[PDB]
């Protein structure tokens, strides 16, 4: 036990704060204290980050943990560990467990789960309706005080229109967003959640966008100011061409795995919370985004979505800091594969940019 952590030597970028410089990290009592050059302070642990960037702890707002209900496939444990193994200090998990997150009950089985593991933060989302069925609203009032942060009935669509304007309806009182899409009907969903998203007020985030229309279409709704946004999986990346032109635009808001523990598989699609940064710099080294910018899709844009004050590195947030090296190389397989499953077409390549370190509220959660 000190109180004191000292991130040395390190690249530090934190796009909230427009900051980025060869700056080191006074990180007291869970807290980020100070940002200076040249920082030393008696009684504290030294992490050397030469050479390394040093950033905000990633959060991904689209992760399927399979917990309760499919733990073979994935559970909280080995969710979180994946997520810290990857970066990530806040995942967000969806509600199509079973039983669904449409209760208390689960909502609270989840939070408890979570602090027992230690690792990350996990933020619960509830259902849309109850049971996902279709039909009748669920209880928004409550399963925001138990500590959902967005509603999504995922893999069953609320297709009755009226129902999502329902949603946007209550969801606009509450300040919470609610997320649509998974599994031309496509661009026309799109559309209705924009239209229903500007008359109600309510922010609507798209969870799967593939073609050129459909971002022309978010685009267009966002220069309206509609409360709309979208994310796209880096994984996905490797017009899946205007996906990349979409990221370039700024229309795409964050990255986000929708990590998919499956154990047969033969939409469905991929585990993803360990292979989401080596993935996203990809783009990076084509030069289709700078350094800022990546590091911005995995902070402060999904920090803003779900409207949590995480993701910056500003004095007094939680220290949850990520720290990797771009260039390392290493392969996803059984020796470091922390998923209890094994489905990606990532397997056995040679990815590039490994996380070093992952601390959240000042506490070494991962270490390579
Ligand atoms: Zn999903």
């Amino acid at each position: 036990w000190m109180l004191k952590l000292i991130v040395k030597n390190g690249y530090v970028i934190d796009p909230s704060q427009n900051l980025e410089g060869e700056f080191d990290i006074l990180v007291e009592n869970g807290k980020i204290k100070k940002i200076d050059k040249n920082i030393l302070v008696p009684e504290a642990e030294i992490i050397d980050a030469k050479g390394l960037i040093v950033c905000p702890g990633f959060i991904d707002i689209h992760v399927h943990l399979r917990d309760p209900g499919q733990t073979y496939k994935e559970d909280i444990e080995s969710g979180s560990r994946c997520a810290v193994a990857g970066g990530f200090t806040t995942i967000v998990c969806m509600p199509n467990t079973n039983p669904p997150i449409d209760n208390t009950t689960v909502v609270n089985y989840i939070l408890q789960k979570s602090k027992s593991v230690g690792l990350c933060r996990v933020l619960p989302t509830g259902t849309i309706t109850k049971g996902r069925k279709g039909k009748e609203i669920a209880d928004f009032y409550s399963l925001k005080e138990a500590g959902c942060v967005a509603f999504t009935d995922d893999g069953s669509p609320v297709m009755d229109s009226s129902v999502m304007r329902k949603a946007l309806e209550l969801a606009s009182q509450l300040g919470v967003p609610i997320m649509d899409h998974c599994e031309e009907a496509e661009e026309i969903q799109i559309a209705r959640d924009g239209i229903l998203a500007q008359r109600t007020g309510g922010h609507v985030h798209i969870q799967h966008v593939s073609t050129k229309l459909s971002l022309e279409i978010i685009e267009f709704f966002k220069e309206k100011g509609v409360k709309i946004t979208c994310e796209v999986n880096p994984n996905h990346l490797l017009d899946r061409l205007a996906l990349i032109e979409g990221v370039k635009r700024g229309i795409i808001d964050c990255f986000a795995t929708d990590h998919a523990p499956h154990q047969t598989f033969e939409m469905p699609g991929i585990i993803g919370l360990q292979t989401a940064l080596p993935s996203a710099l990809e783009l990076y080294r084509k030069g289709i985004i700078s350094l800022k910018k990546l590091i911005e899709m995995f902070t402060i844009n999904p920090a803003r979505i779900i409207g949590v004050d995480l993701g910056t590195l500003k004095l007094g947030s939680p220290a949850d800091i990520t720290i990797f090296d771009p260039n390392k190389e290493w392969i996803l397989n059984e020796e470091t594969n922390l998923s209890k499953s094994r489905n990606t077409p990532l397997w056995g390549k040679v990815l590039k940019g490994k996380v070093i370190y992952t601390i959240k509220d000042g506490k070494m959660v991962y270490k390579d």
